[PDB]
């Protein structure tokens, strides 16, 4: 049980960070430009395999996990329905990601996107049923300004040789950043309303994630496909932002249901925090006095965020 929590923070730290970089890289590096849509697309399909595997190994057996596949997807059409609406939404916000990346430095979208942490908290409480003291609030904006002070950096020295339109990059994140609260804690309410299994839960989900996401890369670029090839201007490269989106939402999926959507935020700051604090004592790493303050701003929103708090009863009593 513990190691399992280690494993995931450190594996969502590691993968959080180099996903917005190396998505950044291939978006202004490229002569031959890939169609972000295609992997975004892809990065569902990659999702839907792992966590079919996974279902197979929490089930059990071919039996059992066939047994599962019968009753969870062949019957539960309803299932399917309700998922499909965090996989719409899903799949706007991920290829806004790609959008506001190919226009914006990676610095630049980091510190914007950290307006989803008040968005999830108050999607949180009108979805949820959830009530936030006004000292959890406090912390909530707290953390907001702790991460965001974690993640300004002096924009990248490198000159860019492809166009760019910063203003469409900062509206395609003000939709990530609505897209992020909805469909999480859309997705965290089907979870928790039963005990069918996270990966069931998964597997419904992108089931109609690799439907949406492809009749958006068709709808989107589907003529220029024609003419260049779906996996036009793929590289290493690309492969690895599509590997590291694939398990960072599949980690997301599990701090989710292990912890909530809220949670997911103070979580990712702290091991952020801690991961570079790491490679300062491990690799001489320098920071920014930005960070040192973020970083205890992190670290006391965390403590006020867990203090104590009749008034909830609805809450505590039934979910
Ligand atoms: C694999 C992705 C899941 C797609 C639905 C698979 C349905 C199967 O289920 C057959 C079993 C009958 O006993
Ligand atoms: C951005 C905030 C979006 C808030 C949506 C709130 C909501 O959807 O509440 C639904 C309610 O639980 C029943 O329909
Ligand atoms: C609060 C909400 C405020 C943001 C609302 C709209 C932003 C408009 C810009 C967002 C553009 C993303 C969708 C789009 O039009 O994509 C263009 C693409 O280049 C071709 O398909
Ligand atoms: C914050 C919301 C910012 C909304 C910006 C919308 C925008 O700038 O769109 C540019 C347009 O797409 C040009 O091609
Ligand atoms: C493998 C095939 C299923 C894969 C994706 C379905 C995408 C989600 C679409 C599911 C729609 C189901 C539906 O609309 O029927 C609901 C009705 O209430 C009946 O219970
Ligand atoms: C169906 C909805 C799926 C979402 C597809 C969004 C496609 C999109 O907005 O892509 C713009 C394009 O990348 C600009 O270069
Ligand atoms: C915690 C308080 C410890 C304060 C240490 C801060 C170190 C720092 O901010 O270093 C900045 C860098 O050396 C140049 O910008
Ligand atoms: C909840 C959930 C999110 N995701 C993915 O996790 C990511 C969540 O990103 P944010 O924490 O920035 O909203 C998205 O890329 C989304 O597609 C997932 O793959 N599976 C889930 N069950």
């Amino acid at each position: 049980s513990l190691f399992f929590k280690l494993y995931c923070l450190t594996v969502m730290t590691l993968v959080a960070a180099a996903y917005t970089v190396a998505l950044r890289y291939t978006r202004t590096t490229a002569e031959e430009l890939y169609f972000s849509t295609t992997a975004v697309c892809i990065t569902e399909v990659i999702k839907l395999l792992i966590s079919v595997g996974l279902l197979a190994k929490e089930t059990g057996s071919l039996g059992r996990f066939k047994a599962s596949l019968s009753e969870n997807v062949l019957g539960s059409p309803k299932e399917l329905a309700k998922l499909s609406v965090p996989s719409l939404v899903y799949a706007v916000q991920n290829n806004m990601a790609f959008l506001a990346l190919s226009n914006l430095d990676a610095a630049v979208y980091q510190v914007t996107y950290q307006l989803k942490i008040p968005c999830t908290a108050l999607c949180t409480v009108l979805m949820l049923n959830r009530t936030l003291s006004k000292l959890q609030w406090i912390s909530v904006f707290m953390l907001c300004g702790g991460v965001t002070l974690v993640q300004w950096k002096p924009a990248q020295a490198t000159k860019v040789v492809v166009a760019q339109n910063p203003l469409l990059g900062f509206g395609a994140i003000a939709i990530a950043v609505l897209c992020s609260g909805f469909a999480g804690v859309y997705f965290e309410k089907v979870l928790k309303s039963s005990d069918t299994s996270l990966w069931v839960r998964n597997i419904q989900m992108y089931l109609s994630g690799i439907v949406v996401t492809l009749a958006g890369t068709y709808l989107s670029d589907g003529a220029e496909i024609q003419e260049k090839g779906f996996f036009y201007g793929y590289t290493y490269y690309v492969w690895f932002v599509i590997f590291l989106a694939s398990v960072g939402g599949l980690y997301t999926s599990v701090v989710v249901k292990y912890t909530d959507n809220i949670m997911k935020g103070f979580s990712a700051a702290a091991a952020i925090v801690l991961s570079t604090i790491a490679s300062v004592l491990l690799f001489g790493l320098q920071i920014t006095l930005s960070f040192a303050l973020g970083a205890l701003l992190v670290c006391v929103s965390i403590y006020l965020y867990g203090l104590p708090r009749t008034s909830n009863s609805l809450e505590v009593l039934f979910q």
